[PDB]
This record gives structure tokens, C-alpha cells and sequence, in this order.
DNA sequence: GTACGCGCTGTCCCCCGCGTTTTAACCGCCAAGGGGATTACTCCCTAGTCTCCAGGCACGTGTCAGATATATACATCCTGTGCATGTA
């Protein structure tokens, strides 16, 4: 979440994404919070409830 | 008068540039603690101010020091001044 890189490619003018990754982490929620913000700009940080 | 500034010369030589090697620094982790100037508050105590009585460095006066003009007892030529022996 905090890395410059996270932000960095936020800003970049695409109207379609695709991630290409082996298996996220199970556990840690935050990751898989964070990786869903970055797909798309729509959801609440609140992961908890 | 003269010799050093100036102009010219060759001699070579050390940094420039372009390339190649090596490395300092920021990103991620993983969020953790850690301390020092700041703001507010609470006492607290020593200089400002007044105060008069003592007194002391700027000031004027005396006297030795340093330097200078003045007779003074010789000092060095200068002026008369006298003597002895050979000459026509």
C-alpha cells in the first residue's frame, strides 16, 4: 500500500487493466485490499466488517 | 648605461575526451520506539530608583634632566729681534 510504486502507476491514462500473478497470499488481508483498490478506485479501505 | 621586458623559437608533456569498470544511493520490509524544543504555569529575588556622605583623578605647581651659550687656559703660526763668523 505505502510503496512510491503504488502510486505511481495509479495516474497512468488506461481504461483496461490485467494482472498476471501466480497466488496471492491467503492470509493478510490487507495485500488483497490493497491489490482490489488498484484495480479499481470504487471500494472502502474499511476491510474489516 | 644597460639589462630586463618582450617577441620568437623549439621541446615535450600533462590534462581532455571518449570509453570502460566500479560503486553510492534510493526503493521495500516491518512498523517499532525515542527525545528535545515548545507552551503553559508557578513562584521569587535582584536591579531600578531614590538617597546623602565620602572622595579622587583632572588640574596646577616644583624640581631634576637634557641640551646650549660662555669665559678660559693653553695651542699653533706669526712677528719682531738679537747673535756669530766670513767676505773684498
Amino acid at each position: 500500500f505505502r510503496s512510491t510504486r503504488w502510486q505511481a502507476l495509479l495516474n497512468f491514462n488506461t481504461q483496461r487493466r490485467l494482472l498476471l500473478t501466480g497466488t496471492p497470499l491467503q492470509n493478510n488481508l490487507a495485500e488483497l485490499w490493497s491489490l482490489l483498490y488498484f484495480l479499481m478506485p470504487q471500494t472502502v479501505i474499511d476491510g474489516k466488517k
